[PDB]
């Protein structure tokens, strides 16, 4: 696809801070996984973030959206600018319990 990465050499990864596990779904006993797209920013930002699958409900979707907001990147390049760039993820959902 004509499009970029997260995994892209021009840039380096400052703050990548994983989403929660939601303690409802969690004490109920509840699974899932979450596709979603991106824009990359030129301030090593994400934003434009929008669902593609969710599973098994926006249980999952709501913490993704809310997480990815916090992450950032810089350029390789200490000189150089970041090019803002699409971007996809498949985020896994399960739960430390053995079932």
């Amino acid at each position: 696809s004509h499009m970029g990465s997260l995994n892209d050499s021009d840039i380096k990864p400052l703050r990548m801070d994983p989403p929660v596990y939601p303690r409802m779904a969690q004490a109920r006993g509840i699974e899932g996984r979450v596709k979603v797209l991106f824009t990359i920013t030129s301030d090593g930002r994400i934003d434009d973030i929008q669902v593609l699958e969710s599973v098994p409900s926006r249980m999952f979707d709501r913490e993704v959206r809310q997480a990815m907001a916090k992450w950032r990147f810089e350029p390789r390049v200490s000189g150089g600018k970041i090019v803002a760039r699409q971007a996809t993820k498949m985020f896994f959902f399960k739960i430390e319990k053995r079932r």
